[PDB]
């Protein structure tokens, strides 16, 4: 019933916040460059999943949102690589 749209709050390495209107099926990679379209990024950023404390909800910057389904409400963190 309906698509779950995830709205996250990705906090940088600033203090700033990227709110994001996800829709279900959009992609991680769209996330990562809506972040990396704000501030960001400084070649490829990774956002950290609060919620759960993971790689950007399950990583994989080609999944789309479903299959890491950001929650309607998830906070991430921006980071650079390791």
């Amino acid at each position: 019933n309906a698509e779950p749209v995830s709205k996250l709050r990705i906090r940088t390495p600033s203090g700033e916040f990227l709110e994001r209107r996800f829709l279900a099926s959009n992609k991680l990679q769209i996330v990562f460059d809506f972040v990396a379209s704000k501030g960001f990024p400084w070649d490829e950023y990774k956002l950290l999943s609060t919620f759960p404390r993971r790689d950007v909800t399950q990583l994989d910057p080609n999944k789309s949102l479903l299959e890491v389904k950001l929650f309607p409400q998830e906070t991430l963190f921006l980071e650079a690589k390791e």
